[PDB]
DNA sequence: GGGGGAAGGATTCC
DNA sequence: CACGAATCCTTCCCCC
């Protein structure tokens, strides 16, 4: 069968900005996005390991990471600049195998069937991606094994950091009996809990309930996704992704719902998203908004033809407008999507 | 009954 | 509650 090789960069933005200042090694270095509402409003990127010891990870307010590491290294985060290494690394790899996913910014799947035999020149193959990575750009990833993409991830996520995995056809078996549901790749904590209502707590409890009653609570796609892996018989084909949409959205100093107020943040948003989408032609646009509440709400149109930058301009207050008289709530972040290039 | 789209929301965290 | 992108779901809508 296929053979999947699985590449995710360890800490990865946080082990850029080390290689870019190694005196940083070895000591505490939290990513952090500041909102500007105040002096450290925001949140945390990713930290290294150093920090992650202590509870300092991905997600906490920069505030909370302050209390309990105030002497730690606190570094606004550098996205351009970690997506050039990316790139760079994305190339490497392309060079073991042409069958390649670029998953995010910091992973890949290679299809390596028809490039080794057995999973042991599979293992070999990945400490020599592992060195030619160290080597060329100093940076330590973990590799993951197995037989489809799922699999490689999940061994990837147990061998962290700076690891490599395989997991056979036996050792898969035995997964799909003993891995809890919730550590599988697609089912976060609202699936999770779902799940636990039906007596699924495992990828083979899903086997023991009727298909109906499971597409009807989590739906028929991760419902045939999660029964096809427990039949061990995931085996989505390892292709090239592409960018489907491109937008920015930036976080009021205040919250509002006054639209002269508002409208700044949100041109500022569409100049960033038009710089990015380089020689993109959109043909569909929406205006997203976090309210004060930090609930979701967004407004967009698609057009019959490609969107200007003028056009984006006087559409983009438009959908703002349906969502201020359509949401009695106060505005918290506002920005813009562009899809459905040309 | 059903295709095809479009819109807005749900969920994931890749 | 203290920060970008993909996929899938429900609800409409138009119409053969
Ligand atoms: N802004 C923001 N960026 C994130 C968040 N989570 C991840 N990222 C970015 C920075 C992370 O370094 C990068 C890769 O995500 P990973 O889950 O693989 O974590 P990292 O690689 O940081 O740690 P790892 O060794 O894989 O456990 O994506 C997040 O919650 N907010
Ligand atoms: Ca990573
Ligand atoms: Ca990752
Ligand atoms: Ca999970
Ligand atoms: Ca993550």
């Amino acid at each position: 069968h296929m053979i999947v090789l699985f590449v995710d960069f360890d800490y990865f933005y946080a082990q850029v900005e080390e290689v870019l200042n190694p005196s940083l090694k070895g000591k505490p270095v939290v990513v952090c996005v500041f909102s500007g509402r105040f002096e450290d409003s925001g949140a945390v990127a990713t930290a290294n390991y150093e920090a992650r010891k202590f509870g300092v990870k991905a997600g906490i307010p920069i505030v909370e990471a302050k209390k309990i590491l105030p002497n730690a290294v606190y570094l606004p985060m550098r996205k351009e600049v970690y997506q050039q290494v990316s790139s760079r690394i994305m190339n490497l790899l392309r060079e073991y195998s042409e069958k390649i996913e670029i998953a995010s910014i910091d992973e890949a799947y290679l299809d390596i069937s028809d490039k080794v035999r057995d999973y042991r020149e599979a293992y070999n193959l990945g400490l020599e991606i592992k060195n030619k990575i160290l080597e060329k750009e100093k940076i330590t990833v973990t590799v993951g094994i197995s037989k489809n993409k799922v699999f490689a991830k999940i061994a990837a996520d147990m061998a962290k950091p700076n690891g490599i995995k395989v997991i056979d056809d036996e050792e898969v078996k035995r997964l799909i009996r003993e891995l809890d549901i919730a550590d599988v790749p697609g089912i976060g904590n609202i699936t999770a809990e779902k799940l636990k209502k039906l007596g699924i707590n495992k990828l083979v409890d899903t086997l023991s309930i009727e298909f109906d009653k499971l597409k009807g609570m989590i739906g028929e796609a991760k419902a045939k996704y999660l029964i096809s892996l427990a039949r061990d018989e995931y085996n989505e084909p390892i292709r090239t992704r592409v960018r489907k949409s491109i937008g920015r959205i930036v976080t009021m100093k205040r919250n509002s719902r006054n639209l002269e107020e508002i409208k700044p943040y949100l041109f500022r948003a569409i100049e960033e998203s038009y710089y990015k989408l380089d020689k993109r032609i959109p043909k569909a646009i929406h205006v997203v908004a976090v309210t004060e509440d930090l609930d979701i709400v967004s407004r967009g149109r698609t057009f019959p033809h490609g969107i200007s930058k003028e056009t984006a301009y006087s559409e983009s207050v438009k959908l703002l407008q349906k969502i201020l008289e359509e949401d009695e709530r106060k505005i918290r972040r506002i920005g813009v999507r562009f899809s459905k290039f040309i």
